[PDB]
């Protein structure tokens, strides 16, 4: 079955056996990239090394990178809790080639690891390739020996990766595990490894041209593969995550696996505990803008859901100790920041907990009132009150109102935001007018 931790060392040691230099995970916070809030994939820190802007004593690297998909084009936050596969924080195993080996080697190593190391049966494995990538197809079908019936030729939306609107890109090949006739769609053929074949460079006119030195970029989500080997049907039930669910159960006195809504809260708490512990350890301080407001919302979202389960006192700070104890092996640095992080979280919860309760009462009040008078949305003045007066993040206001089938007057809120900005011009963070509505979803009222 292999524990999560074992799958990590196996993956890292396996590639070292292939001349790959084990590179320590880069911190979640990008050293010099103010446009990207958090690292979202293994290749991020190696970006310039893939572009030739940097160099390294090695041509082959591997690593288990700390990732967060809570911003930009890779924002999964809104879904965390509702599904069994979405996370804010997660670990991505990866092997990279900087102008070295390519498709052939990338596939051989992958197939070897999956079949020999993880011991996954070859008969229950499927692979996808870009329809126009005859090269990849051949390697799988002939070289590796995968029967045609287990190879899928899909389109650009399925098997083509790009570094950006412009720049290096290329076809990709994903490895799926057929979990059995009991599951459906992507739950039955759970993708576990994405092999990106950086083969081209897209110019400003969309024209593709080969790269003088094609690169390799792979990413295997740790929790995901662990759920497979561990025989679980949810990433949250794996060895390094289920203990956090149990924690939620103990604090709230509720049981996991009895009510979807109850599970939502428990998952959110478990996921969010990991995000805040890792983010904060890596130097993120809760604030009303940028990276700090991302952790603030996440941390505030767990509070709300925790409160929804009946927890009346701060509790997240206790979960930090569990995250550190579970992950100290792979990330020993966590023990040296344990108390620091615990103190940050406990301070945050004690700062907003009463406001949260008072605000939840107000919010449910207007909501109830709204659906009693036939209204289908929360007005701009109401969305503004919860946001300004109770400090509730706009996304949290929307999620709460959604549970009752109510939306939010984005336009009214927009204007309501301008009137306030005017109250500062008639009676940090910058934003054009008519943008206050979009900016407010990423900053605290005070920031504006």
């Amino acid at each position: 079955s292999l524990s999560a931790h074992e799958i990590r060392e196996l993956f890292l040691s396996f590639f070292e056996k292939k001349g790959h230099t084990r590179v320590k995970s880069a911190p979640l916070v990008p050293e010099n990239d103010p446009t990207l809030l958090f690292v979202n994939a293994g290749m991020v820190p190696f970006k310039n090394v893939f572009l030739g802007l940097e160099k390294r004593p090695y041509k082959r690297a591997t690593s288990c990178q700390k990732c967060l998909r809570v911003s930009g084009k890779h924002n999964d936050l809104e879904q965390v809790g509702y599904t069994s596969r979405h996370h804010t924080f997660f670990e991505m195993l990866g092997n990279f080639s900087f102008g070295d080996y390519f498709k052939k080697e990338a596939i051989e190593y992958a197939w070897e690891f999956v079949t020999e190391v993880l011991k996954l049966p070859k008969e229950k494995l499927y692979v996808s390739v870009y329809k126009d990538d005859e090269e990849a197809y051949r390697i799988w079908n002939e070289h590796i020996g995968i029967p045609s019936e287990r190879i899928w030729r899909l389109g650009e939306e399925d098997n083509f990766w790009q570094m950006g609107d412009v720049g290096p890109c290329g076809p990709s090949s994903e490895i799926y595990v057929d979990r059995g006739e009991e599951y459906e769609g992507d739950e039955r053929y759970l993708e576990i490894w994405n092999l990106v074949f950086m083969q081209y460079n897209r110019d400003e006119n969309g024209v593709l041209t080969p790269l003088p030195h094609p690169n390799i970029d792979t990413g295997m989500g740790l929790e995901r593969i662990a759920s497979v080997l561990q025989g679980k049907n949810s990433n949250f039930e794996i060895d390094i995550i289920f203990p956090l669910i149990q924690f939620g159960e103990e604090v709230s006195g509720k049981k996991y696996g009895e009510k979807f809504e109850t599970d939502v809260a428990l998952r959110v708490i478990a996921d969010h505990l990991r995000a805040i512990t890792f983010a904060i350890s890596d130097g993120v301080i809760p604030s009303n803008e940028g990276r700090g407001y991302v952790i603030r919302r996440i941390l505030r979202r767990a509070m709300r859901f925790g409160y929804k389960l009946g927890i009346e006192n701060p509790f997240l700070y206790k979960g930090v100790d569990l995250v550190v104890d579970i992950m100290k092996e792979p990330y020993p640095e966590l023990e040296l920041s344990r108390e620091f992080v615990k103190g940050i979280v406990k301070g945050e919860e004690k700062r907003f907990i009463k406001t949260l309760k008072a605000g939840m009462e107000y919010i449910q009040e207007v909501i109830q009132k709204a659906l009693e008078e036939g209204r289908k949305t929360l007005s701009g003045k109401e969305v503004f009150t919860a946001y300004d007066t109770y400090g509730f993040p706009v996304d949290l206001i929307d999620e709460i109102a959604r549970e009752k089938g109510l939306g939010i007057d984005l336009e009214g809120f927009q204007c309501e935001l301008e009137e306030q900005r005017e109250r500062a011009r008639k009676h940090p963070v910058y934003s054009h007018l008519k943008e206050l509505g979009k900016t407010s979803a990423f900053v605290g009222a005070a920031a504006l």
